[PDB]
């Protein structure tokens, strides 16, 4: 146990990207470009965030870039947003209290005590709804808050309010967003120093994603219909929401978008005439192909820039699956995006022409590699790169003009030693009978990692909507240096492929997903000639569901198996889900929020329900549940256990009091990872 | 009392510098220099540290500087030092434990948890003792932490160590210092980990600012005697000290300097073949005038460099009165020692030579200012400078070579808007009688704020050997905003005027300072011509002795009195303080451990104290007193406060239940400082 | 032991202790506002040893049917009471009053304090 | 107490009678006491002074408690001696034993010292007495 701790260790120490911003420019010209990062501390148990500077000297080219100190340890920051101009920053502390401090030079101008003021509840830190906008006129802050519920009080109070409402129930967005029922918009003077929440929002929408209209004359966000029900948000892009905009005073309201489709991520070109959003037609699977829309400030007309690819737009692109667009994406004739999407096995960054609409690949050609776009400033670029055997890098590139985009030049301001003894590869899997009439020519991929008699690992992804890409993953980087195969599978219904193959999926989960992966193995161990004795299988969420189906269904294939938060039963998961919905597309229903689920699907959920298949499963299971998860109810993996237990099948259960879907904690990911790797090396 | 607290959050918004290092050379030449600033942040009630970034390029010119990011806030950082080389940091983070990091580039390296290790106490923080010196083989590190007391039990426990021991006395270095009984050396090896105490320090001798010695072979530190009491050493350089070599195999020990006097801040060159110290002769004073003395590694000399000057050496010296040199202080020459020191009622920057022996003063001539230097690094300069009437300014310079050292030029890196409104001049007043025999001839000063009918505030300093200097002070420029003229007195006595002014004070404390404040102020009110009818004292600790002396022998002619933490009976102070020996030498006697004083000895310090003068007050008075004060204990205001009370004397106190004798506390200070503001607007 | 005391009233109805003054609330001068100013920090003198944070008490009478808190308005300003019973009839208090000016001495362990026997009409503050 | 300032005296009157020595918050100086106690009348009865509110003693009050004080006959003491102080008392400051142990660890003498934190004038805790208790008893068990 030691060496895999030492392992661990070492391969925790590398850190990763999360933010970037650029400086204003300074003619001696150069301009600093502000990095955050973050790192797992396994002596204190804890995800440490610090900063560091870099210096970059331009001349429409990069003569020289490098660094411009050290890193510094920050604690406390929850949202911070420099300066349109660069000259102030705003920021939000979290001191028991919450603070909104102005800096400006070296100097604090002025913090406000949010708490004390008593107008709000606790600000939004989350990503979907939380945003911080400078005005245009640099005199005024927005941002996004809880509303204030009226004083409770009880029946017997002695006394030297409302009474009896103490224990109301007010509703949340589902996982992850505990107490977190109705946001508003807040905006803040700072000079005179006053609070004031707008009065234009309707009754039955939550609104958020706001920035400023052009002029400081009103706000412009985004609102989501919670009526009657609150259905769960995160990781989910189907919920019915609108483009709204209203006026700082008379609390006037204008729709920009249709109101029976999901819009998101709107940005504001430098021009301050254009919008750009994101628009997704269907509202069936909760991860989709969207398009591309553009809305004219002045002309009041909307166009779609970009559209649904059905299976493939030429040999570079298949479609945007990118749920939130960069901070910063316009350039700086106002008239081209650059966005990074997902494509095949990979990721990539694509820039597309708002007035003819083509759609041009930077990073095309090549090995390989996932490219992440950080910012992009008057025409300069930050970006991260990563792949299986690196850990991320930075760079900075410069955008050329118009018609020769693939032409670009990358400067690496930051690299990262890499691993040369772990070699990946990507295969391409066409389908036998298992293919269906509707959808058929479509063909997945799967990721195989090897040393550069080998036991091997299969690893599904979960969602079933989303997609394995060639990044830098810890886990399969960690067990390819122990010495385990790991073959990631991307099964017919991923993301990159194009709508189809997304449209095919469901209505047939349970028995063809299972079928793409046992033929990917299948075909990976007659042609790369491993160890057939002992393969192992690992999986989470829909992954796990995966999991569990393939040892039942086929019991003498694999050794061991590690699940995690996994479904055992669409049935019991309806009523104690935050996305009832989810249930009934996958099994081949119309959710509707006033219907009462019949015999018929009833029977079919069970059916495709892994637990039928349960009394012939004889793979020793280490199952690891989160007792807080209210995507996946942990009672799921419990009544599989029992089945199991009384059959006498090896399982041992790691119960986490308070890990969620994701069992992100520091202490749980450490833990379970580890008890992982020790499970499957003793059975393999 | 609105437009007061105003003023007070204006005035306190402009920060201050706390420290300064300088980053490698880049050849594109340009340098990283490093800022850290501290501010006052009333919203929280807190000291906000944050560390801001600047890039100089050089060509022995200063050809270019400017701002190189923002400014991030750290907390939770107790001590950093930089590697010899740059390429590494180590830092101490408090975050109820402590921690060890090794930062490198953007990761951090490793972290080591020292209490967990249980191999010593909590490591030192303070300026005294703490230290953090990286190896010279960049390898091994060393610091000072509390030795490890033997665990101890009860004798009634419950069992599934020394009994009887565990209330035992454990004596403390005095005022601000709880819980520091005996500090010892640790090094911290890297590459194992290992942490080793050393093992050659004598027993009767605590040890503290340690440094490796050349070769990497041993570690110069500084001894301190504790033999048999321990006396306090907060504003105290008059100790019995020693420089000590110690190897770090074996625990050989070497002395390196005389054992009868006391030696403090020794360096080390460049080159590694020098070391240099300050050595003070006599033990009466608590703060005097000290000689550099320097000692070769190599031919095993020591030499006086600069010598104690009686009373002035030349127009722009008069002795070192500096208790602490920079920890850069050498040039690149190894020949040159650069450091700061007061001269008369200012603050200058000198520069001596270590074979010659002349001393040049880079800032003479001018009309004011305080200059303070923060690091020199391949002769290039970091300074502070301030003034009354302009908060702190950052400024970088370049050391011209030997013989053209006058001839050096600024560049601001930052500058901090000045206040127009105050106008400062220095006043030179020569005593009447009033003078002695032995010590004939000397002059004082007193420093007047005005400005640019009108009542006037007296502050004198505490000490008595210290000093005011022409610097930005807080208090008295709110003071003059309001529109009181502010007179700050340096009598004789006071540091700066050469070691003839300092003797001349002890023997005679209480009919000499009384009758230099009085004459400074009758001088001033006669001179300048301000309003004689409304005249208020305000002085701190020995000021606060000073000014109820004041208020006693001369009742008709001040209208109002603020005192904090005074001074009211040497011979009941005595008894209860860490430091009896200040007592005994301002009375006139010599301080002997082993006595026990006479009847004499008590009436001396009873016809000395202000309290005799106590039936004869007729003038209101605030008192501001700290319950946890241990250097003048809290009951000495007390008594008076009775005394005054008995006679139906208008008195006003604040008891404050956890301040210290400074009462630097944001919210203590913040409160005493309006109610002191507030009660001279209302009586005067 | 000193101020202690708990009496029953001879009607049965009205219960009598001892109890700290009511101190003004206090403020600081930078508070964050959705009382005095700078009087926090204030110094109220106790009554010596093992007396920490008991200044001037007061006379405090129950009423159980009603639930009322009353303080006897009576008491001489530079005296501090205590040992109190009820009167007969239930007419008024009588108590033992200890003088506290210009000092407190210390009580404890000690018995030559300045003290007196007074008498307080319930209503209308008479003392005698 | 008051018993510790009449041991002090017969340890540092009579040296050679005495094999041990137990004291608990002892009084020392009468002088420095005045000054930093809850009742200042009680050093001026004893010393043989009326007491007055508004008065400032003089020098010959000084010298009377100065010659009454135990601490005079310090020079003198050849007993072991062992001190429980409590650092909250505010009858007699805990000051007044430490300066009798500075003066006696000053001459060499065996002293062994015991603060309590949090006790008081009575030593009235549990734990406190306890521990007191059995290192009074340790001590003289050990000594004699
Ligand atoms: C959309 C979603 O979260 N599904 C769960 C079953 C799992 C975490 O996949
Ligand atoms: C050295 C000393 O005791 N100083 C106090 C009297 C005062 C803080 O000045
Ligand atoms: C009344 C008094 O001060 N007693 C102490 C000396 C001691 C507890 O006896």
């Amino acid at each position: 146990p030691e060496e895999a701790a030492a392992l661990y260790r070492g391969l925790s120490r590398q850190p990763a990207l999360s933010a970037a911003c650029l400086g204003p420019e300074v003619t001696t010209r150069y301009r600093t470009v502000h990095t955050e990062w973050t790192q797992r501390d396994l002596e204190r148990m804890e995800n440490i965030r610090f900063c560091r500077q870099y210096l970059v000297f331009h001349d429409d080219s990069v003569v020289f870039a490098g660094p411009a100190g050290n890193s510094v340890e920050t604690r406390g920051e929850l949202l911070s947003r420099e300066s349109p101009s660069g000259t102030m920053k705003a920021v939000l502390r979290k001191a028991e209290k919450q603070f909104l401090e102005v800096w400006e030079k070296n100097r604090k101008l002025k913090s406000f005590n949010l708490s004390a003021l008593e107008k709000h509840g606790p600000v939004y830190e989350d990503d979907c709804f939380g945003c911080l906008s400078w005005s245009h006129s640099e005199t005024h802050l927005l941002y996004v808050a809880d509303k204030k519920r009226p004083k409770a009080e009880s029946f017997f109070q002695t006394k030297a309010a409302i009474k009896g409402d103490q224990f109301l129930f007010y509703e949340d967005w589902g996982e992850n967003m505990v107490s977190k029922s109705t946001p508003v918009l807040c905006v803040l003077d700072i000079e005179s120093g006053n609070i004031s929440v707008l009065e234009g929002v309707p009754e039955s929408v939550s609104p958020g994603q706001a920035f400023w209209a052009p002029g400081d004359t009103g706000v412009v966000f985004v609102g989501w219909w919670h009526e009657p029900f609150r259905l769960g948000i995160r990781f989910c892009t189907n919920r019915r929401s609108a483009l709204y905009y209203v006026d700082l005073t008379g609390g006037k309201c204008e729709l920009l978008s249709d109101e029976s489709v999901a819009v998101t991520s709107p940005r504001l070109s430098p021009d301050q005439c254009r919008i750009v959003y994101l628009r997704f037609p269907s509202l069936v699977p909760h991860q989709q192909c969207g398009q591309l829309c553009l809305y004219d400030w002045y002309t009041r007309v909307t166009s779609v820039v970009v559209d649904i690819v059905p299976r493939q737009l030429g040999e570079d692109f298949s479609g945007i699956y990118c749920s939130l667009l960069p901070l910063g994406c316009w350039s700086a004739d106002s008239q081209r995006v650059v966005f990074d999407s997902p494509q095949r096995s990979r990721q990539d960054l694509f820039a597309v022409d708002t007035q003819m609409g083509s759609v041009t690949s930077l990073t095309a050609g090549g090995s390989g590699g996932s490219w992440k776009l950080l910012t992009i400033d008057r025409d300069l670029m930050v970006v991260q790169f990563s792949t299986p055997s690196v850990p991320p890098s930075l760079k900075v590139g410069f955008l050329p003009p118009a018609g020769k985009e693939q032409a670009v030049s990358w400067v690496s301001l930051e690299e990262a030693e890499p691993f040369p003894d772990i070699s990946w590869s990507i295969r391409v899997l066409q389908p036998p009978q298992q293919e269906h009439v509707q959808y058929a020519g479509l063909d997945f991929e799967a990721i195989l990692l090897q040393p550069s008699q080998v036991p091997m690992v299969v690893m599904p992804h979960g969602g079933p909507h989303s997609s394995f890409v060639t990044a830098w993953m810890l886990f399969p980087a960690m067990l390819c240096k122990m010495g385990f195969a790991v073959l990631l599978v991307n099964y017919r219904g991923s993301t990159g492929f194009g709508q189809d193959s997304i449209l095919s999926l469901p209505g047939n989960v349970g028995h063809q997903d299972v079928k793409d992966v046992q033929f990917a193995v299948e075909q990976v161990l007659q042609e790369e000639h491993f160890d057939a004795g002992r393969v192992a299988l690992m999986g989470g969420s829909h992954g796990g569901f995966l999991s569990c189906h393939l040892i039942g269904q086929y019991p003498e294939t694999y050794s061991a198996c590690v699940v995690r938060n996994p479904v055992i039963n669409i049935a019991s998961m309806m009523g104690s889900t935050d996305i009832p919905d989810w249930c009934m597309v996958e099994a081949g229903f119309s959710y509707s929020s006033d219907c009462l689920p019949d015999l018929s699907v009833w029977a079919a959920m069970l059916d495709k329900s892994p637990i039928k298949y349960a009394p012939q499963v004889k793979t020793p299971l280490l199952l690891m549940l989160g007792q807080e998860d209210r995507r996946v109810p942990f009672k799921q993996g419990m009544e599989y256990y029992r089945v199991l237990k009384a059959r006498n099948v090896p399982v041992r259960l790691l119960l986490y009091p308070k890990s969620t879907h994701a069992l992100s904690e520091v202490e749980v990911e450490s833990d379970s990872f580890m008890n992982a790797v020790l499970w499957l090396c003793t059975h393999l």
